[PDB]
Parts: structure tokens; C-alpha cells; sequence
């Protein structure tokens, strides 16, 4: 499924990432943005052999199981594949370890690079939340 923005926030807000960790809703969808185009079906390998998976491209080294990341991790406990679904929960519910784990939104390399410091607020501007 494709979300379209104003979708994406309101089903990122009623999932409760709307200031959760204090990164506000906006983070969240700029994150999402520019990880997946809002794609909840984006794959995308990595040079370790890794697969990032669904709308926030999380990661199969350490997040989910794809049966192809050797001597990975598994820490949401679900198969990748979980993360592509039109339904976003899975994909939520392990962004919301992901980002309790210490390093906050940096775990999202295109957060740090193209949505840190920069007007998030404006991605959700116009939606009925
Ligand atoms: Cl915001
Ligand atoms: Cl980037």
C-alpha cells in the first residue's frame, strides 16, 4: 500500500507515535518520506548482505527475520515480511524499540539526513488529526 501523507500521519498518530520519545508526528512521517515513499512494500539490500523492510525500512540485522541475514538478530521477534503489510502495527510497534534503544530517530539514516533540524511540522500540516 502507498499511503498518502495526511493517511500516513493519522494512522502513525492512532498506532501513538505522535511524541513518542518526545519525536513528534511529523518526524515520524518526514521519516517515512524519504525511507519508503510512503510504501509499505519498499525492500531495499544492503552491502552487509541485510534487508531493509516496509514503510521505515527497518532493518534485518538486528529487527526482524528475513532467513537470509546470517548471525542476525531478531529483537521486534517477527519475519520481515510481517513489514510490508498495508497494516503498519508491525512496522510501528518495532520502530517504537527501535527508537527507545538509545540512539532515539538517528537509527533512520534519511531522519538524520533529510528530516533533523528542518520544519517536520510541515508534514502534517493540512491533515485532519
Ligand atoms: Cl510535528
Ligand atoms: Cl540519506
Amino acid at each position: 500500500k502507498v499511503f498518502g501523507r495526511c493517511e500516513l500521519a493519522a494512522a502513525m498518530k492512532r498506532h501513538g507515535l505522535d511524541n513518542y520519545r518526545g519525536y513528534s508526528l511529523g518526524n515520524w512521517v518526514c521519516a517515512a518520506k524519504f525511507e519508503s515513499n510512503f510504501n509499505t512494500q519498499a525492500t531495499n539490500r544492503n552491502t552487509d548482505g541485510s534487508t531493509d523492510y516496509g514503510i521505515l525500512q527497518i532493518n534485518s540485522r538486528w529487527w526482524c527475520n528475513d532467513g537470509r541475514t546470517p548471525g542476525s538478530r531478531n529483537l521486534c521477534n517477527i519475519p520481515c515480511s510481517a513489514l510490508l503489510s498495508s497494516d503498519i502495527t508491525a512496522s510501528v510497534n518495532c520502530a517504537k524499540k527501535i527508537v527507545s534503544d538509545g540512539n532515539g530517530m538517528n537509527a533512520w539514516v534519511a531522519w538524520r539526513n533529510r528530516c533533523k533540524g528542518t520544519d517536520v511540522q510541515a508534514w502534517i500540516r493540512g491533515c485532519r488529526l
